[PDB]
RNA sequence: UGUUUAUAGCCCUUGUUGUAAUACGUCCACUGGGGACUGAGGACUGCGGCUUGCCAAGGAUGCUGACAUAAUGGU
């Protein structure tokens, strides 16, 4: 019956990252390998 | 022991600095974060917003990974 979805309204707008987390900055890695 | 700001000061009233601050009550169709649960519906209609189009506006999508000899689900 060829279900087709639904037009979802969401879309994709830029990650707002943390403030402290500038370029240039000291930062500990808290998991994988390193 | 007794006295009246002196070589400490205190209390009361008024003026002033004053439209003082703060506490508190209350309101913001003011705002910045952290965490958890949920994703029902299935072309388009609607109510709206920004401007044919776009949107957080009549219910989740996108970007990725790892694993299939295991993970999940069981019995």
């Amino acid at each position: 019956r060829e279900n087709v979805p639904k037009k979802a309204r969401k879309a994709v707008r830029p990650t707002k990252l943390r403030a402290s987390l500038a370029p240039g900055t000291v930062c500990i890695l808290l998991a994988g390998r390193f």
